[PDB]
């Protein structure tokens, strides 16, 4: 029913960071159909930094920061005959962190029949 | 693979108690790019009323907001399955003052991401 995050996260230069993001709570009868990560002033060409779908997996769109510096820490597509996909701890980490990588990050849920709800995280250094 | 842009019209302009469509259709045609869901957003609306119409590829449409609201609220092309979500177009009926504003048409793509295109209407 909402998307939590933390409004403001600083991340140690050349390190690892982690933007928390979790649909809450587990509600029967609503899917999450993709997840996405953007930087809302980045322009278009780079502004999808980060997707995820259930059967599919991850995919990292924009070059910058590109999938070399970036990581699903908990969305796992499905698999098997049983494993279904969990994608409610949308959870992105970004690696070799650099001052480009500084701004705004909106982590959004594309879900039916509710449609799409997002909840935004500033990056500084 | 070639990115996608959605295409919408700047403005739209619709009389009073009539319907009128807000055209919007993803493009190019890409291999391997899934539309996973499509939604139409009032951005500028209070947050329960923000999520107008929904469309999932197997699931159909929903009508999340009460404002225009699933009585005056119709996707014109989108079929549920072949899926067909390419054509977003949607349709308002009944037409008001109240329904005035921006509407932002979204697919949420896979491998791409999430892409819009907003359009003004006008009453």
């Amino acid at each position: 029913v909402r998307v939590q995050v933390l409004p403001e996260v600083r991340g140690q230069l050349g390190g690892t960071v982690e933007l928390p993001c979790h649909l809450l709570p587990p509600v029967p009868g609503l899917y999450i159909s993709l997840v996405t990560w953007q930087r809302p002033d980045a322009p278009a060409n780079h502004q999808n930094v980060a997707a995820f779908h259930p059967k599919m997996g991850p995919s990292f769109p924009s070059p910058k920061p590109g999938s070399e510096r970036l990581s699903f820490v908990s969305a796992k597509q499905s698999t098997g005959q049983d494993t279904e996909a969990e994608l409610q701890d949308a959870t992105l980490a970004l690696h070799g962190l650099t001052v480009e990588d500084e701004g705004n990050y909106t982590c959004e849920f594309a879900t039916f029949p509710k449609g799409s709800v997002r909840g935004m995280t500033w990056l500084r250094v």
